[PDB]
């Protein structure tokens, strides 16, 4: 009762909207099967008042829901026997004229939680289940979250309270929200997950021994029963830190040797451990090793485990205009390609710098056809609202998923390269930076749960829809009163566009405050050595990114989309301050010069955001009062901030281009 | 041996500059006295090689030094018969033919103190003592130094290391640096100190509570045989966070019982304790009462016994050209003068706002003849280059303490106001943020030692010239070669103006990156909302503070200085930019325009920055390697860090201006 259960709520249903079961045919009896059973109790007692009798083998005039997978089954019905992938299922409604009989078979247990989750979905939707006949195979084999919660209890780039696993430096004794939390992972078929920060500190450091493996065995055996793979963040010098040795040289004999017992010592408490996340003071370059070198060496301390090795992929000058940030992630990378193990999975961002509210696709995927890679996206909203301002995060997941790279021709979009049909990638998909914490609502704003439950969807199949995935959260969530389902849909189907609107303007990024990154501050970061700037002076704007005259970037996509970014009549205007300098004066497709267009989605942006906050108010009454006002306080809080990011950013670049509003509207000088 | 001895080097003497002497007359036993002589014998063992015999009763054949107070003469000549201050103190040679006898005669044991400490400078000095005839006595009443130490060892805005007097909450164990550090202050007549934190936390918040007071008192005894009164900065709230009390209302009748009762516990531990700094969770305003209500009620409870209240005196819009920080200290306190109890003591910094490296003087000194007032200076380099960039605030300070406010016509200046002589104040003077920490040479920068050092000299005799107090500090810190006596005074007096070149330009201030304060961000604290704006366009640059057009900040000052300010041909240009909102192409006093100043102190302060480096250099030899190393190390680190104020300040108003510097130096684009 200390937090909410989010979209598995399995509100009770009228009289009219009732099933009839009077038993539930479980085949197995393995861990999994046990939390897939007790799930679905759960779910059938809540929704439905009923409390069907489990049994082993089915009874010939039950009605019944059958649980198993193809090696339980009496007869092997066509569909289910197309099934290929070890986490897919079919779910299909007896056609006899007999006992109603619910069949959910899955090609292994986890492909019976998915599909049992799937069913249980269907019921809070109030779909028909009278005749189903439905398959279902996940796109990605990965489909991940990353947690940056720290040891001490801190999140790093948390704005949902303190982390949910950690506490003064130790494990959190109750682990029932722990499970509650691979419930809410497993329902929208996230099966992989790391529970510390990429950024390993000196605690941290020591989840690999034998001084806090017990209590990481403890957590990933609630995972497993979730069908969740566990994996850790790891410090790339614990040779030096926690091993004694002088070196952390991927190359030295007594490195490999002392991760290869590192690994051997994991398996022997967690046997199906997931692998390791890496973010890599010492470290490969440090010894003048490659990315190659230093992923390959902890592969193979991993590799007779079955484990994986996930890579992810800062003092440059803004004087000089021909290094770009942008560009390092490719040229680091690219070389490398084939170099790699094959269970080593690049982590890549959807975009090549970090993060922004809106970033163009990073050119890695689809240019390393012999490399597993797996992109990440960030859940939390650390330049995206922070939870503060509403930002429904799945839109913006499709644009990068269905971006065609054309690294083979049309049809060759990211999802193809991430999901691994495009290149035959053994190992590959996608991971989330959790949004979660302590707080009741687990994610800061109430309305964030979108996006847990959204990337999860994404994450199974990339071809969803933002308005199905929306509408099917709503639902869940707040039920399905007409009113509130296309209200609530429709906010956050425009939150993003709406919070782009008055932060950084056509994708220049960044011109948040340093250090906490929240707020307006345009040249915050204009004079660091971080590499992103927007270059405004008093005639123009943007990143000179072109081959022509640039820093070259636009080459680092394939043919057609290099000629669509390289051309300054052609670029998208979405994108083009990312791109090219232009004048204030210059015309954008939309007809706007680019400092009107400014001035514009400010103005604009800021009303956008009051009539969010009116449609909310207009629930009032069709929500609890609880959430209803959970929600009305950060949609206010975002109206007062949305004011702040408008007048700063008009005033700034007033002062800088001299240039009033066209419609005459208030801009401090 | 873990730390330098700073000035008080005593180096011993060639034999060409030896004094003979056989005893030293110490009329009295005070614990003062026993310092004092111990004093005497280390400079004379360390300098002279000798060890004369301590003895209560002169011995008419001996070379003598004579310790003692009026009362203990038996002879009262006329020079030391004209003390009138406590402090002050008398020092001459005998006239007579016979034995050599140098007499020090303090007002108190305290006036002797300060006597040997300048009879020991005289020494170190190589100054001639045959035939001295000197009387002293300091201006200040109140020469104070506030410590922004934390109980957890951090030190806010320390640039020196960790604090010498806590860690992990709780009071240093080896007490030796201590005394020390109470030597270093006496020696330069400081004589009074607060230990913690102005903003007090939690831990710290004890320290009026028999839980800390036991060791607050060890530290006070020590203090107190140097001559040093000890205070506390305490926490407002603390009736509710440790009294338990339901409210911190100064005007609530249990409160002030509380805060009495406080204080008699307090002197119960330390008889002579100086009394309370304050920074004012909940504070008088919480309840609607003024600054003097709030100060006085701590100041009733601290008047029983002798105690005083150091009263030192944040959401405004940059939208609003109308409000003015500079203005809200006269504005808040010029009304309650006369409303406040003799013990209390307003502080206020030098300078409106925030010890920029130039701020106009505070319009409040001068402002109000029926309230004490004193003096702070911030030491610790927060705004002036933290130790890592050279920079002698003694210049500075002058020009602070000269300046003439007129307030009764002229010769009022700033130092007669904190002297108290111009209106008869009980209780005033100075006081100074701590700049020493951990570090083996106290200051982090080895020539910050200077600071320390002058800002004792000026507390003491406000008159003394930049010129001598860094000579004075040269020889006694680095022997008196007249190649590095030239040389080290030269850096010290024009590294401030060297500082002010390749940062914010005439007066306006800021342009710092925010949180840490240190390095160039011109728009940082640009659309913040702590009031600190240049308002810098693509036009001009500025704040009006004039009354014609602006804040009327000008008002505050008396008309002579006011209307100084208010005209925009008189604003001398060193202030220009915190007084008038200007065009780039203005033209300043030095022919110069505003935007060509810009960058010409830009690039040339950076050259002046290589040849204070230059000039150390061919120092090198004539310098211990440690502390040659030492110095090296902060100016090349100044040299680099200069470069980057310099492009970053000339590419910020390029960018805004689109004016060209008119030599053609490097602005990068």
């Amino acid at each position: 009762a200390g937090y909410e259960p989010c979209w598995l709520r399995y509100e009770r249903k009228d009289q009219y909207s009732r099933l009839r079961f009077e038993e539930i045919v479980a085949k197995r009896t393995s861990p999994i099967f046990q939390a897939v059973v007790e799930e679905l109790q759960k779910g059938l007692r809540s929704m439905m008042e009923i409390e069907p009798q489990v049994v082993q083998e089915v009874n010939e005039t039950a009605n019944s829901i059958w649980l198993g997978t193809l090696e339980d089954e009496e007869f092997e019905r066509p569909l289910e026997g197309t099934l290929v992938h070890p986490e897919g299922y079919v779910i299909r409604s007896d056609v006899d004229d007999g006992p109603f009989r619910i069949y959910i078979i899955g090609k292994t247990d986890a492909g019976v939680l998915y599909g049992v989750f799937h069913f249980l979905r269907l019921l809070q939707m109030g779909e028909n289940i009278a005749q189903l006949s439905i398959i279902e195979q996940p796109k990605n084999r990965l489909r991940m979250i990353n947690h940056w919660d720290n040891m001490d209890g801190s999140i790093e780039r948390g704005y949902a309270g303190r982390s949910i696993f950690f506490v003064d430096d130790q494990f959190v004794k109750q682990n029932q929200r722990i499970k509650d939390y691979a419930r809410l992972l497993a329902s929208v078929g996230i099966n992989a997950i790391s529970i510390n920060n990429v950024n390993v500190h000196k605690t941290e450091t020591k989840l690999i021994t034998d001084h806090f493996l017990p209590d990481v065995a403890e957590v990933a055996d609630i995972f497993r029963t979730y069908g969740i793979k566990t994996f850790l963040s790891i410090n790339y010098a614990s040779p030096i830190e926690i091993g004694g040795l002088p070196t952390a040289d991927p190359l030295d004999p007594e490195v490999r040797r002392w991760w290869k017992e590192t690994a051997k010592r994991i398996y022997q408490y967690i046997p199906d451990f997931g692998g390791f996340v890496v973010k890599a003071r010492p470290g490969p370059f440090t010894y003048g090793r490659d990315h190659a070198e230093g992923a390959n060496m902890l592969a193979e301390a991993l590799a007779p485990f079955g484990g994986l090795v996930i890579w992810r992929c800062c003092q440059q000058d803004w004087r000089d205009r021909t290094t770009d940030r942008a560009k390092a992630a490719y040229d680091h990378f690219k070389p490398l390609d084939g170099q790699f193990r094959e269970n080593v999975i690049l982590q890549i961002k959807n975009g090549p710098m970090d993060f922004q509210v809106r970033e163009p696709v990073s050119p890695l995927f689809g240019a390393m056809p012999k490399t597993n890679q797996m992109m990440e996206v960030q859940i939390t909203q650390e330049y995206t609202g922070q939870q503060k301002h509403l930002c429904f995060l799945i839109p913006q997941w499709k644009e990068v998923l269905d971006f065609d790279t054309y690294a083979k021709g049309k049809g060759s979009e990211v999802k193809k390269v991430i999901d691994g049909s495009l290149f035959d990638y053994r190992y590959s998909g996608i991971a989330g930076v959790s949004n979660i914490g302590s707080d009741p609502n687990w994610t800061g704003h109430t309305l964030a749960q979108a996006n847990l439950y959204g990337f999860g969807r994404l994450a199974w199949n990339p071809d969803l829809s933002a308005e199905e995935i929306a509408n099917e959260w709503v639902v869940q969530t707040f039920g399905d009163d007409s009113q509130v389902v296309e209200t609530i849909s429709w906010m956050l189907l425009s939150s993003w566009r709406i919070y782009e609107n008055y932060t950084s303007p056509l994708g220049v990024g960044w011109m948040v405050n340093p250090g906490h990154h929240y707020g307006p501050n345009v040249d915050g970061y204009e004079y660091s050595h971080w590499g992103t700037y927007h270059y405004a002076d008093r005639d123009g704007i943007g990143v000179d990114r072109t081959v022509a005259t640039g820093t070259g970037y636009t080459a680092q996509y394939f043919p057609e989309n290099a000629a669509m970014y390289e051309s300054l009549d052609t670029c998208p205007d979405e994108l083009l301050l990312f791109f090219h300098h232009v004048p204030y004066t210059h015309r954008l497709h939309s007809g706007e010069t680019v400092i009107q267009h400014i001035y514009n989605t400010h103005f604009e942006g800021v009303e956008q955001a009051k009539q969010l906050r009116k449609r909310w108010e207009q629930l009032k009454g069709k929500i609890d009062e609880k959430r209803y006002h959970d929600v009305l306080e950060r949609l206010t809080i975002q109206v007062e901030h949305a004011k702040e990011w408008r007048d700063v950013i008009n005033t700034y670049f007033y002062r800088k281009s001299g240039i009033d509003d066209q419609y005459g509207r208030k801009i401090y000088r």
